[PDB]
């Protein structure tokens, strides 16, 4: 009923060589917990009893003991927390936090490909505008085209969400033909039709990395870890408000490639944007937009002293201008 | 620029008598831990530090030692987090994680009224609609009727969001005649204007606390802790349906009393939503709607076998009216 509290029974198990390639098909997800940590050991052990009853294994690989298995697998960063899926390994960057692990896990078990078969859900489709989607429509599971389409979905997950339909209503509603694929930007309500339908696996993934950098996108807790950050609480008048200047500022330059700015909701990462507030040195609760320095970690962000009087869109894009030709940084 | 770590350094301080009422008025807020505990101790230590700087106090009243000072502020639940604002007291009921906590501490500790100056806020405003929302029109911050209202949004705090407007261009905009104040239910367009303007406090929080159960309702990781309540993930093409379906039961029985649905995002609630899967024995990542027993845990919900046909708002108003009826628990 109230919340779960670690009950003590101890499932994190330690995994060897020959233990190794049994558990692997067993589960759909293996959690490698690559060796005073003892915040990171107590989140693992609360997150394995919730999903205990999950096709989810819990296993953890030190360094100095299975360093035969940590090298078979490629384990880099030590305390780092690693999900295996079949062929692939998922190297988890997000907060240790039981909140943000069980989400990250219960994204990455489920299908790839989200399958859309009503009409009805096409227009719940089309009003979410928060990450990259991308859409097909083909014959059926079996097909070559949709194969390709799956494995691509494998390749991005679960940071990209992949959509199929089978049915040539919803096609129809989508204005999708046979075999194609429409992308979504962020915050844009035009998709971009994929060239030269039936695609291939290896020309889906070539597309989408070159399109992995909107002029506008959310930041989410699972596919987090020079750099224009915007800070805007969308539950506030305030943040909200500049959301929407924006938003606008993201619509006028589609065509500019050296536009990409990354909004933080501060009620969507409440510890690690307070965190930065002593980084940065600035109150990053109310809305504010800056360039961060990724080695050096400095700063520069635009004036907004009085949010009775936020920039307008002009004043962004002006304000960004001089920002990529060369202000200060 | 990576996650805060927690450095070592205690600064839980433990809270005797005498020392008392200086440290109250020394900080804006007071978190409280009353008395196997180390998650819920490291919790309190990384929250501390990221906080080290706001003027926050966080200590600790073990129940034996001085229970003449958990006496003295009244202290049921051992192992609570209680927070203390002026004269106020606040029990913490939510997830006692580092991300809820933040994000509560940072939502109490700033005015409870904050203030719309500027017409450009008002469309953010009017399209923020997932919390009850109140505001008034006053002259000036003086007024014993701007009093009256921070004194009731006070009150309420941090679970219900109050505004207030000084301007009678963002009023003419808001409707709001002077002294005037307008109620707005979740996920509903139309405010309800309290009757006999002007108001005093206690004819506010009681207008509030009769308003307190309205039709459809979003949880928020912050207020939480018979009862219909609905699942659906916005992110989600299908919950997004889900929810759209919601919201037209909510416009058509607004003058049902007897209804009030409480909506969870799984994504908002990830570790409590897969807990509650072991409880209610249902997939709940997937839209649903049902009724909890409080007392037996027991539970009935729609049957929504198939997700590519997801029931309409009739559907929905009808198996309700079952529910309120009499159909099973
Ligand atoms: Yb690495
Ligand atoms: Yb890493
Ligand atoms: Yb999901
Ligand atoms: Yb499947
Ligand atoms: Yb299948
Ligand atoms: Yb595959
Ligand atoms: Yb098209
Ligand atoms: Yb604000
Ligand atoms: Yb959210
Ligand atoms: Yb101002
Ligand atoms: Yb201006
Ligand atoms: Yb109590
Ligand atoms: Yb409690
Ligand atoms: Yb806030
Ligand atoms: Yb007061
Ligand atoms: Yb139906």
């Amino acid at each position: 009923l109230n919340f779960p509290t670690y009950d003590g029974k101890d499932r994190v198990v330690s995994l060897s060589e020959k233990n190794f390639k049994q558990v692997l098909k067993k589960y759909d997800l293996l959690c490698l917990y690559y060796h005073q940590f003892q915040l990171k050991e107590i989140v693992l052990e609360l997150v394995a009893q919730v999903l205990e009853h999950k096709a989810i294994g819990f296993v953890m690989v030190d360094a100095k003991k299975e360093a035969k298995l940590a090298k078979k697998l490629g384990f880099d960063e030590e305390g780092s927390l690693y999900i295996l899926k079949g062929d692939r390994t998922i190297e988890f960057d997000g907060e240790f936090a039981a909140d943000v692990l069980v989400e990250f896990l219960l994204d990455l078990i489920e299908d790839p490909v989200e399958i859309i078969s009503s009409k009805l859900e096409v227009q719940a489709f089309e009003r979410i505008e928060d990450y990259i989607k991308l859409i097909g429509f083909f014959k059926s599971e079996d097909s070559e085209y949709y194969k390709a389409f799956e494995e691509a979905a494998e390749h991005f997950q679960p940071y990209i969400k992949f959509f199929a339909t089978f049915d040539k209503g919803v096609a129809k509603k989508l204005s999708l033909k046979m075999n194609e694929v429409d992308f979504y930007e962020p915050f844009m309500d035009e998709p971009i039709a994929i060239p030269n339908k039936p695609y291939t696996e290896e020309e889906l993934v070539e597309f989408v990395k070159e399109h992995q950098r909107p002029t506008l996108r959310r930041l989410r807790p699972e596919e987090m870890f020079i750099h224009i950050v915007a800070f805007a609480e969308k539950s506030d008048p305030d943040g909200y408000e500049f959301l929407e200047i924006l938003k606008q500022v993201a619509r006028d330059n589609t065509d500019n490639p050296d536009l990409s700015i990354l909004w933080i909701d501060p009620d969507d990462f409440p510890l690690l944007v307070a965190y930065w507030e002593k980084t940065f040195k600035i109150d990053l609760f109310r809305p504010q937009i800056g360039v961060v320095n990724v080695t050096d970690a400095d700063s520069v962000w635009m004036e907004i002293p009085d949010d009775d009087d936020l920039p307008t869109a002009e004043e962004l894009e002006d304000w960004i201008e001089d920002v990529l030709s060369g202000k200060i940084n």
